[PDB]
């Protein structure tokens, strides 16, 4: 919930680790510009100059230790970010602030990217009385999940299926790989358990109550039009009270008003990962 | 750098590291949807469902190779993509072809999204018949750095620098620290001494003569207006003719002719990686 | 989950990276024995020295990949083992095969341990007439829990949750800390959301009632006597037929059968990953 | 040799290493469950439910300090263990002491209990005056052998061979790749030099003196009936008064007084790791 | 430049990862002999018994501080050695002491090998009143280059290029593979753009000039002899006045001083990381 | 220990895992020059341009497998180097071919010329009818060991212990630890028990016979003046006939009979890791 609790979510080790493997693929070798510099002790302020939500500090502290700096914030993560805001003040030797510098601000900037346009889309949602969860999706660019899902949890959004062993989602390629929805159903009931859930994403109806039937979960009601999707969501309901409904595909800032309805559970997008962009900050050092 | 010939850069051992870690990061454990689907030989078409520029191919085949399986390719890298181009085929075992699948995607999504905003970044500047090099810059998703300056080098951009072991960037904060222009750019001549190349953040006229004096290859002219861009680039290059000189900040594909110029050899922009959407690929199991 | 079907949860470069580090545990550096032997071709059988199951067959085959030797199999996964069994005959130079020998066997004997102690304890829930499932818990063997988990399943118990990832686990522990039962579960299902089941560990009717009351999809009754354990399923079903309930805790072989009722959902033993015996196995070269 | 001396065999970033490793296995990503408890500071004791010997702490210490939680020990390393001892108290932020509790308890509970085996194997065998040593064997769990190996250590039994680069064993199987006792032994010759010793198991008493002719510095007697295991023992040492003799196969705790002999200076037995069962402890938070 | 600034290239973390690599080569399980000492807090002296230049102290104290002990430094970075010179003072537990030690000496040793080496070179070229710099090559140690390379620069030596993505280095075999200089130089020219410098080595003064007409930046002329050497440098400076020179091939530290010229402008020798011998160092106990 | 046959010691996942990290170390990223040669299906000779003994093939062969090149081999593993012979052939694509160029080179140099050393100290000793072995010791390159310890083998000496893990090596800083050398002998016997060596540095006939007398294997006469040498071992070696007797300290190839004797079974040089030369060899293209 509160964006400032999110951070509990991450093991320390995790992050140095995460941070090293960042900071390796930056300078795998010498860094010649810390000849420039020298190692004196100094201080920058990292500023925020594009609007949005303020995420990743947990991987942002965590880079900085890797090279022995340390950083303190004015804004709590999740807070809105306003041009031109002094967001922190990161310490350190010189060469060891500007070696983390770029890995910092390229961390901070998409992790915080994510996290505007989820915020952007749950306040949207919000506006329609809708109930519902806004969640991301496992669009999320290989190496960087973890990044990027808490990112969407600062935004607000919820993480949905962080990886292939959280529930059993049964997609277009299984069923049809299964021979059809009921058989899917059953492999991923012997699959699930009572550990896991199931979530089948369906075409049509029939397809929908098919899944209901075999003892899914969630329905994943897919690229529906939203004329077609409100219907199908009532009937589903109307014929299974317990079953959670999803609907995904095509859905965007602008037009997810449409897709709120008191028969949806969840609406799901791609572009919080596939389409936001990353928010501009900087690094300035200053002197005292 | 004809678009086929780029794949050449990349050791086939990196690539297979690369996969494995991305598909580990994906499913850490035991992948319970297999029981959905089961093993049977199976074939997919991947779909190109947005227009643009392909690219990532030999990440997408190790990212299959990983899981056993191959896959034949219909157009070459660098092609440009009309929806719903049909551009590969995919062969395995069905629960190992969608263990693939969103890695590939989520890969690939990304590559062709980079590529897709190089080359129209790239087509913008040649339509005004100027010739220079557009450039990316060092603003890459931490962990995601070849794949993304792969991609900007199938767009027809430039790499720029790869990372902080290749030429010696001279930014604001090196000069800061290092108490001034000249005396940075004599830390930059030691650091790079013979072999590397020594650039230098300069924001006015007489910082840009400075580094130029104290034998800088390139000057980095930075967030000017297009209005005093040319009048000290012409400037600089009259005192200087063998100095090269880039812009960069603020550009954008709207914008970039603008910025297009005699005296500009290299126009950079953080938009080619920060504000790059990817590109829709969806990938489909036939002839069950 | 029927039994050679389970091979398809485990991705293939999962199992190389695993047996890698096997082998090299067991020899970092030079393997002087190899001049003892040689390396003409050789053959060799696995016996089975032990009544019980067969599992490991995907991790056997990947440890005698990983020093380039061949392994062909009599028997399939989820075999009853009977002495002396001849199970599977492996190929390849005389010094690899002798390489890969120790691991491969120390692996099998315990992934085939597991899988007999679990095939055990379902033998005797299912013979009472029980339709529930016998499950594992999460005490598995640092760094071996993909071979103890993968064994439960091929001996037809429940892997249960894999791990911290998957549902949210409400322990006696968590409860305390957090001030109370029902206020867990609030913090529990923001955690889980609409993604992840919620299980809470309780000790007492009353406790599983508060539980059941603000959303918990399962109640894990903890260290009961089968006495008490049963009037208070029926009791918390009776008020809530739709929430799961989980017997652990004290739970063996020779008492199994008491726990087992009509409001018993889930049976976790402790006992099939840390009191099960590995099975003897032994591999001969054969045929000179 | 004294059980608390024996913490110094271990590189102490070898132990952080392994404990890193262990915790990523079980929470790879985000720790949902922290957001039921949060982060207060607390305190938990660590509880001994079975009988036997402490084995661990080294591992368990790093385990915490990686989770930033600090232990204070009540029992040295070795001591018996009688239920329900408070062995220890754990001290760090509520989320972060029950992210660590599983691993350690998992790693404790079979460290405790192959030292637990090894020190009854240990007593009984010095119960009949033999002055031999009771040694361990490689059939150890795979990614697990350091702490297996520790254990033994520390219930009195002594390590054998760590690994293939210890001591030239010469098996059955190598001694007919090798085309008999003195081929083998004159390749292991060869490849021991001066550094490591040559063991060679040997099945018949001519075997053990071909062994001993050929300058093997043990012989190991393996799976005699211990009325024909004694004599040839002393025949072997009545030729050869210099050379070790180990005796192993189906050895047990039950069974082993009969295999201590005054010709025999090691015994070793499988059961030691193979089939003793983990220690039960618990990890109970409390309020201070 | 100065030999102690140049410690500021490398990164904390990178050191500590690279410490740690080390060590587990050298003890990757138990360390028997920590039984033989005990932990008692100890002392060593770090004693030089060949003469030359001391490189290396961030390594050092890397590996020092993996297994927990301090060091005192009583010489800078790049001072001459004079045996038997007191260097540094080491402290910590007996055990961690003795188990740092190989592990040091081994890295120190030849770290100022080749520093020495370098040093003896450079100060040699500078006899002969030679402006140019003296070059180490790609000859390195696998696995070892980053020490190597500190080395050189501790001595004195520029690194050269570092990899193989610094600058781009068309040699004898890329030329041929090409079908001929300007073809190489055409492809090399696309691979660099303006970040990355070109060299190309040449056999002939056509091919020099062809080289420099094509756009190189550096000749390297390889393997003349000095009489052939200078004029086809003067000749190329004549007609292509910018262009850097590099001279190697069967260049040692007696022959040197011939191949110092006047267009001449890098002389590089394998013999810095081929034939540097190790320095002799020792770390003696002592009681305080 | 034939030469061809050490081969045999090194399993192939080990050399897959060394050759990956090398040819990581020298192409972190992206491969420009690739675009120079491009990729048609190349060859090239290994040529050894120094005189010795040929050592690394298995490395040489699994770095150019990364990077997918197949080695024929003309001369097998052992051989007497002549110049120019021609060695081997390596085949693949032309990029690839001259990737995997010079770190093969690389190792090759150091694994032969180490062999190379070995060999001609071995000649050395035998040459003066001493039958004792020629040894290494742990002065190894960091991270480099495995391919240094098999080039002595190659060359006909030993490897020696190859780790801290072998046998105990009680060395003087050990002693001085212990408070003394029976002490240490006796801290040295439990580390060592029954399956590994002890050997003890000592510079005195007494200390030597006190070691002896403790249970000592091994008695190391370390920087003796052979004049002192022999009279001790003699000695020694007349109280304890059955100890060996290792020489080390000051030994180099000229001055090496002097130390070769009845009573020494084992003579060290540091020289055979420290001041071996590398061998000269190209790889050159051929046949377009
Ligand atoms: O795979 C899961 O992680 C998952 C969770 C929620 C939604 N999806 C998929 O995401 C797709 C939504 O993509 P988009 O880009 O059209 O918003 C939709 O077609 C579902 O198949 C997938
Ligand atoms: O570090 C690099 O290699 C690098 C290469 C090219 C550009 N940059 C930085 O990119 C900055 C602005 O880019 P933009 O388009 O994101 O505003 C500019 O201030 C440069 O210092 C950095
Ligand atoms: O963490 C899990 O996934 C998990 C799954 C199933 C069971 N457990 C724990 O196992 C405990 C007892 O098991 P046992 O058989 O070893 O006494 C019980 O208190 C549960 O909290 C834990
Ligand atoms: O391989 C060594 O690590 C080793 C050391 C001591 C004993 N062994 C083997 O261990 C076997 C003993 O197993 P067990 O389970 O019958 O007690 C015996 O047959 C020997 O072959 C093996
Ligand atoms: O590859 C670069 O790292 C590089 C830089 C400077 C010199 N070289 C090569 O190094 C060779 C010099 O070797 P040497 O042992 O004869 O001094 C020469 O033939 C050049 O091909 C190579
Ligand atoms: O640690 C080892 O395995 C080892 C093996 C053989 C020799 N050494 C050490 O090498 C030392 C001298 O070798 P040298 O030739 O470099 O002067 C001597 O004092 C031994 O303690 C060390």
């Amino acid at each position: 919930m509160d964006p400032e609790g999110l951070a509990l979510l991450l093991p320390p080790a995790t992050l140095a680790t995460l941070a090293d493997s960042w900071l390796r693929e930056d300078c795998p070798g010498l860094n010649p510009v810390a000849l420039v510099t020298g190692a004196a002790p100094s201080q920058a302020v990292l500023w925020a100059k594009s609007p949005g939500i303020l995420a990743g500090r947990p991987f942002f502290d965590a880079i900085f230790a890797q090279v022995n700096c340390q950083v303190s914030w004015f804004l709590p993560e999740g807070s809105k970010l306003v041009p031109v805001a002094k967001v922190a003040e990161v310490r350190g030797p010189a060469h060891c602030l500007l070696l983390g510098e770029r890995v910092a601000l390229n961390m901070l900037a998409r992790c915080s990217g994510v996290a505007s346009a989820a915020a952007t889309a749950v306040e949207t949602a919000r506006g329609t009385g809708w109930a519902g969860h806004v969640a991301g999706t496992r669009k999320t660019t290989p190496g960087f999940r973890l990044v990027e899902k808490y990112g969407l949890l600062v935004g607000g959004a919820t993480s949905h299926r962080y990886d292939l062993g959280g529930l059993v989602m049964v997609k277009d390629n299984h069923v049809v790989a299964a021979g059809g929805v009921k058989q899917a159903v059953q492999g991923a009931r012997r699959a699930a358990n009572f550990a896991l859930k199931v979530e089948v994403e369906c075409s049509s109806l029939q397809e929908a109550l098919e899944a209901a039937e075999a003892g899914a979960d969630l329905v994943l009601l897919d690229n529906f039009r939203p004329e077609e999707l409100h219907p199908t969501a009532a009937a589903l309901k109307a014929q299974f009270p317990t079953v959670g409904v999803e609907a995904s595909g095509g859905v965007t800032l602008d037009n997810l008003p449409q897709f709120c309805g008191p028969h949806i559970d969840v609406i799901s997008l791609g572009m919080l990962t596939q389409a936001a962009p990353a928010l501009d900050f900087s690094l300035k050092l200053f002197a005292e």
